[PDB]
């Protein structure tokens, strides 16, 4: 089918309220009442629960989406069975600090680090270089120690994969790095105040 | 009855989408989808087509949303049987210009001056002396030529720091200044390029 007119309406934020055992959305201000269902495109799954719009608040679940962090611009620390995603620049501190911290729980966790270019030029030039190693024995040790500037390019890259990390960061909406995604699925925008307890929940 | 339970969705913007002769609802993203009714609480009526849609969106209806005007840190000036109002800051120059403009128009139309500190600290020391003000007389002079400063204020006015007209227009949903609001509701987001006609419609 066609889509006939758009308009955009002015709606800065939404939330769904429950009264009468029915859900309903109020936009933030107070002024518009949505009465209706509503449909996660990403999950493909209607939302009847309180429990499910928290979820879409609070959460991220790769799979339901359909991807796979291992395709991306990944290297991965440790060994442990729940795995860990996090959205990272090669030029961010606080990033390295949390890639420091990782270290003490690689018996308990897989972390996934996806290298995006969220602060700009330098950084794409530093995320290209990790991507495009014809040795990524050391990328982690390099990303970690700032010297990716300076890894052995492959004979053939093909950036199909490198185009689809930063698509797949600009979809699910990356403002900030770093990113980071619990196993359950948790989303915390920043460094966490504590991530071992972090990842254990609740927050 | 009561609300037990409240969620924030991760929700930046709302379009009004048409499509199947349905008219569905769709966050900026892309990612969710409401299918339903929509109801605008300020004026108090549902909205069922597109063009109720482009309404809100487009245009402020003061009366129909409960606003009087005349009850903010406004000035008045015209005769005119058409009201026309205008959000504007004390130090624009285009504010003050387009004023010029409006005193060739006062026959046809009646124009509030909605005055709101929206340019820094010494915007809001001119907006208070107005609010502040004993005779009201000669506001409309001192608005065009930037001389607010020197009218004489009540024995003791304590408004508080937060302009009350800033943070109604704020949240209405006012942006930037001059602003415009024509007889029928329609706006102009700066001068319009040629205001009598502009009044006029689209």
């Amino acid at each position: 089918a066609k889509i006939e007119d758009i308009v955009e309406l002015p709606i800065k934020g939404v939330r769904a309220v429950q009264s009468d055992g029915q859900i309903m959305f109020l936009s933030e201000n107070g002024r518009f009442v949505i009465s209706g269902q509503i449909y996660d495109l990403w999950s493909k799954k209607p939302l009847n629960t309180m429990s499910q719009m928290r979820d879409v608040a609070e959460r991220i679940h790769f799979k339901s989406m359909g991807m796979d962090v291992d395709t991306l611009n990944t290297v991965s620390m440790g060994r442990g069975d729940k795995e860990v995603v996090v959205f990272v620049d090669p030029r961010c501190a606080v990033c390295h600090q949390l890639m420091g911290d990782a270290k003490s729980l690689v018996d308990d966790y897989t972390f996934k680090f996806i290298v995006i270019p969220a602060l700009g030029a330098e950084s794409n030039r530093l995320a290209k270089n990790l991507y495009c190693a014809k040795d990524k024995t050391h990328a982690l040790d390099a990303l970690m120690n700032n010297t990716l500037g300076s890894l052995p390019s492959k004979e053939t890259c093909d950036p199909g994969q490198y185009d689809q990390t930063l698509l797949t960061a600009h979809f699910i909406g990356i403002e900030g790095v770093p990113f980071v995604v619990a196993p359950d699925g948790r989303v915390s925008k920043g460094r966490p105040k504590n991530l071992k307890s972090w990842l254990e929940s609740a927050e």
